[PDB]
C-alpha cells in the first residue's frame, strides 16, 4: 500500500527577533536563544515528541550563487549525518507552497543546552569528564570521516553538551568532501590545523584531529593551548610546543614565500609534553603527543585514537558505527543560482521525518 496524497501542515505566523517567523503548528512556545550572522535561532516545544528543539531560520540561503551552492551542500550533509554524537536534522521546512514562492529555509535540530565553552567556564573537568567528552567527539568524528567528509571547524562552540555530559558535533557549514579543491574560509584561528592556516596544501581529514588535540589540551589545562593574536603569533605558539619542522616537511606545507619566513625563525625542539600538562593522566599526554604533530601523514586518526588506552573505559569497537559514503557528484556541476535553489528545494521536499522510537 502506498500514499497517493500528501497533506501540507498548517503554518502560523508570529513576530520573533524582529521578523515574522512562519512555522508548522507542530512547533509551539517559540522563544529566541541564539544569534549569529546567518540565521537566528529559537527554542521551541516540539509537540510531535514533547521535547524541546532548536529552530533555525535561514533568510539568505540563496543570496548569491556562492551562498546557494553552499546551502545546498550543507543541507545534504545535514540530511546525511545520523549518529548519536553528531547533530541530526529533525525537520526542515519552508512556508512556501511552491518553488516560485520559495526563499526561507528553517532547520530543526535537538536543543542541547550548553556548548563546550560553557562547560569549561563553569568547572575544572575531571579526567573522567575529559575521557568521556573527547571519546564522544572522536566517536562522532570516526563517523563523519567515514562519510568522506572533513568537518574543518571543530572548536568548543561547535560542540553541544548536556547535563549528563553527552555531546554532539555541531555545524556543517564549512564541512567538505575530502576530494574537493577546498572552498570556503575557516576563520577559526586557535583550533585550526597549521596546514590549513598556511593555505598551501590540499589537506586531509586529520586537520580535524589537530582541532581535537587543541580542544583536549584546553579541557585538561583550563586555558586555550594556542591563543594566537594573529597568524605569526599562532605559528610561533605552535612551533614552541611541537618543535620546528624538518626542511622536507616544510616543502609540502608552506609556499616558498612562507617556508622562507619560517626558516627565518629561531629553531626550537619539540617540548616535553609532560611538563606542559603536568598532573594530567599520562595516557592523555601520550594521546595529545599523537594528535599534535605537524606532519599530517603521521597524525593519529579518529579510528586509531578510539583504540588508544586513554579511552579504555569507554571504547567499544562494536558500538562505534560508520557512515555511508557521501555522494558529492552534483557539486561538480556548474549551475546558476536558481538551479542551486531548485536543488535545495528538492532536498527540503524529499525530507524523510526520522521515525519515533
Amino acid at each position: 500500500g502506498s500514499h497517493m496524497s500528501q497533506e501540507r501542515p498548517t503554518f502560523y505566523r508570529q513576530e520573533l527577533n524582529k521578523t515574522i517567523w512562519e512555522v508548522p503548528e507542530r512547533y509551539q512556545n517559540l522563544s529566541p536563544v541564539g544569534s549569529g550572522a546567518y540565521g537566528s535561532v529559537c527554542a521551541a516545544f516540539d509537540t510531535k515528541t514533547g521535547h524541546r528543539v532548536a529552530v533555525k531560520k535561514l533568510s539568505r540561503p540563496f543570496q548569491s550563487i556562492i551562498h546557494a551552492k553552499r546551502t545546498y551542500r550543507e543541507l545534504r550533509l545535514l540530511k546525511h549525518m545520523k549518529h548519536e554524537n553528531v547533530i541530526g536534522l529533525l525537520d526542515v521546512f519552508t512556508p512556501a507552497r511552491s518553488l516560485e514562492e520559495f526563499n526561507d529555509v528553517y532547520l530543526v535540530t535537538h536543543l542541547m543546552g550548553a556548548d563546550l565553552n560553557n562547560i569549561v567556564k563553569c568547572q575544572k573537568l575531571t579526567d573522567d569528564h575529559v575521557q568521556f567528552l573527547i571519546y564522544q567527539i572522536l566517536r562522532g568524528l570516526k563517523y563523519i570521516h567515514s562519510a568522506d567528509i572533513i568537518h574543518r571547524d571543530l572548536k568548543p562552540s561547535n560542540l553541544a553538551v548536556n547535563e549528563d555530559c553527552e555531546l554532539k558535533i555541531l555545524d556543517f557549514g564549512l564541512a567538505r568532501h575530502t576530494d574537493d579543491e577546498m572552498t570556503g574560509y575557516v576563520a577559526t584561528r586557535w583550533y585550526r590545523a597549521p596546514e590549513i592556516m598556511l593555505n598551501w596544501m590540499h589537506y586531509n581529514q586529520t586537520v580535524d584531529i589537530w582541532s581535537v588535540g587543541c580542544i583536549m589540551a584546553e579541557l585538561l589545562t583550563g586555558r586555550t593551548l594556542f591563543p594566537g593574536t594573529d597568524h605569526i603569533d599562532q605559528l610561533k605558539l605552535i612551533l614552541r610546543l611541537v618543535g620546528t619542522p624538518g626542511a622536507e616537511l616544510l616543502k609540502k606545507i608552506s609556499s616558498e614565500s612562507a617556508r622562507n619566513y619560517i626558516q627565518s625563525l629561531a629553531q626550537m625542539p619539540k617540548m616535553n609534553f609532560a611538563n606542559v600538562f603536568i598532573g594530567a593522566n599520562p595516557l592523555a599526554v601520550d594521546l595529545l603527543e599523537k594528535m599534535l604533530v605537524l606532519d599530517s601523514d603521521k597524525r593519529i586518526t579518529a579510528a586509531q585514537a578510539l583504540a588508544h588506552a586513554y579511552f579504555a573505559q569507554y571504547h567499544d569497537p562494536d558500538d562505534e558505527p560508520v557512515a555511508d559514503p557521501y555522494d558529492q557528484s552534483f557539486e561538480s556541476r556548474d549551475l546558476l543560482i536558481d538551479e542551486w535553489k531548485s536543488l535545495t528545494y528538492d532536498e527540503v521536499i524529499s525530507f524523510v521525518p526520522p521515525p519515533l522510537d
